[PDB]
């Protein structure tokens, strides 16, 4: 579990999000697991801008933030888990690292901010969703 607290936006694995976050849609994209719902309060998390690679990521079934290298978001096959069928995943960033199905939501953050979301595992991989090209959420 996890979410992300920008402006009045929280964002969240899409797979993860609640009845509340989709009565407070604002924004939601399968292809990237991720949805974006309205809040009250305004939010502690800065957006990175930028192509860092390297970054530190939570781990919640190690308790432990690992620093990791990963790729730039792109379009990837993920295998299936326990919350996805095998499908093709966008905007999706890969580092070498422990992910499981509960693991999604951890922060990834570079010097900038936060780059994304703990989204895919297996295999000795971590999956990342990026938020670094969505702009509008650092606005209105
Ligand atoms: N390698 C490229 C092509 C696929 N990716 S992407 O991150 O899925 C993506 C998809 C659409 C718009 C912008 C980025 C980057
Ligand atoms: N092995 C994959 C196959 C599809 N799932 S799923 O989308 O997580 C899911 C779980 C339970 C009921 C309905 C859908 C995982
Ligand atoms: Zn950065």
């Amino acid at each position: 579990s996890g979410a992300i607290y920008v402006g009045n936006y929280r964002v969240v694995n899409r797979h993860l999000a609640t009845h509340n976050d989709w009565a407070n849609l604002v924004w939601e994209d399968s292809s990237r697991d991720l949805l974006v719902s309205s809040t009250t309060a305004q939010g502690c998390d800065t957006i990175a801008r930028c192509d860092c690679q390297t970054g530190v990521y939570y781990c919640s079934s190690r308790r432990k933030h690992y620093p990791v290298s990963f790729s730039k978001p792109s379009l990837i096959f993920v295998e299936a888990s326990e919350y996805y069928p095998a499908r093709y995943q966008s905007h999706l960033m890969l580092a070498v690292g422990h992910s499981e199905p509960g693991d999604c939501g951890g922060i990834l953050r570079c010097q900038h901010g936060v780059v994304g979301i703990v989204s895919t595992g297996g295999n000795g991989l971590v999956g990342f969703a990026d938020v670094r090209d969505l702009l509008w959420l650092d606005e209105e």
